[PDB]
């Protein structure tokens, strides 16, 4: 992919590929509440790194114009305000307020750099992507089952991770305090680089952790013991030994040297830690530290937070921020996600269903299934 064709590719994309219809269907929420789409903040990042927010629109047409006209590199979605963002200059200090917004989560592979061995920073590969699978599975389960949120849109961020948009009517009205509280409930891995052991479990395990461990259990062997090989050598297993009491280090160090692979060594860790319990949950704290999701509290705390819009274009990778099918989450592949050059290539190889002919279609379907279930809820149908 070439980032210089981008300003040219965007023009075509924003005119004949971006699904404005389903897009407006989303943000207007069946017209039930007036000025809802009209008070929504957007932000655009043009060429030269020009950044502008407080963008508002009257309707889907007004949106289509201003975007094709601006032709932005980045499109961020903000809150629904007390007034029109466009006229914020006209609003008195104290009356311009962010009032409603979807509950949002940002999950970055980069935050796993201390527990993955294949990549670092903004690099991802198939060996470490499993972390996102476990993140989605773990968190979506909590949002669905523990919190009863019914309309959840998971989106690939374009490069390093996934976003989740929780759009239930009752959810969009949550105070910043409750939003912050949801993050605390979902969060287990605490500490910065200064902190070696980032997970501590009580004698009594809250169901959320239990169910979270059990999802991780399902992936741990292939991800951690095979792909990551977290016990390959001494340089690596010392990191694991740092997470368990010193009184078992020597016994384990020897067992690790006499074993051949991580599967053997992990099983040794399991037996030794277990004995240690008898006279607390070392095995699980290690799995949680290596596989449990890391969440940026700041993204989800603030109601006025601007998050990268679905179907945006990643300026460097060229990938489309595409919706993720929750039923096919283990099958999701960030490396086969259509790039803008690819869906423009396909459109140049053939008026409202032009996108259905491109590789972008199945993802728009998912967004539609997301939209359909919203309508039914507003109506009453299950
Ligand atoms: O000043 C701001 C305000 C808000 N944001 C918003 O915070 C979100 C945090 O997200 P990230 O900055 O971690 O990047 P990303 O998820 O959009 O995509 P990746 O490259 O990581 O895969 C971003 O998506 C952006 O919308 C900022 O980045 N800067
Ligand atoms: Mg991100
Ligand atoms: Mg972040
Ligand atoms: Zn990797």
């Amino acid at each position: 992919f070439d980032p210089t064709e981008l300003p040219e590719l965007l023009k075509l994309y924003y005119r004949r590929l971006f699904p404005y219809s389903q897009y407006y269907r989303w943000l207007n929420y069946g017209g039930v509440i007036k000025n809802y789409f009209q008070h929504r903040e957007f932000s655009f990042t043009l060429k030269d790194d020009i950044y502008i927010r407080y963008q508002s629109f009257n309707n889907q047409s007004d949106l289509e114009k201003e975007m094709q006209a601006a032709n932005p590199y980045k499109i961020d979605i903000g809150a629904v305000y007390s007034h029109r963002p466009n006229q914020h200059n006209t609003v008195k200090l104290g009356a311009f307020q962010a009032q409603e917004k979807e509950l949002v989560f940002d999950i970055d592979m980069t935050d796993y750099d201390d527990v993955r061995r294949c990549c670092s920073s903004a690099d991802i590969c198939p060996k470490c992507w499993t972390l996102m699978t476990m993140a989605i599975r773990i968190i979506d389960r909590a949002l669905k089952e523990d919190f009863g949120f019914k309309h959840r849109l998971w989106v690939y961020s374009g490069r390093r991770g996934v976003h989740c948009w929780v759009c239930d009517e009752s959810v969009r009205k949550l105070s910043s305090a409750v939003r912050s509280g949801i993050v605390e409930y979902l969060s287990l891995v605490k500490g910065g680089q200064d902190v070696k052991k980032k997970v501590h479990l009580s004698e009594k395990i809250h169901p959320f952790i239990r169910k979270s461990i059990n999802i991780i259990k399902k992936y741990f062997e292939e991800y951690a013991l095979v792909n990551q090989d977290i016990l390959e050598n001494k340089e690596s297993w010392d990191k694991i030994l740092a997470l368990v009491p010193e009184t078992i280090h020597d016994e384990l160090q020897q067992s690790f040297q006499k074993s051949h692979n991580s599967l053997q060594r992990w099983e040794h860790l399991k037996k030794v830690a277990s004995r240690y319990q008898n006279n607390p949950w070392l095995e699980w704290e290690i799995m949680l530290q290596y596989c449990f999701p890391r969440l940026d509290i700041n993204v989800s705390k603030g109601i006025n937070h601007l998050l990268k819009s679905p179907f945006s274009v990643h300026p460097k990778t060229g990938r489309i921020s595409v919706p993720i099918d929750l039923q096919k989450v283990d099958q999701f592949d960030p490396f086969t996600v259509p790039t803008i050059s690819f869906i423009c290539r396909e459109l140049d190889a053939i008026r409202t269903r032009d996108y259905k002919k491109t590789s972008l279609a199945p993802y728009v379907k998912v967004f539609e299934h997301f939209l359909e279930n919203l309508d039914k809820s507003r109506k009453g149908e299950l």
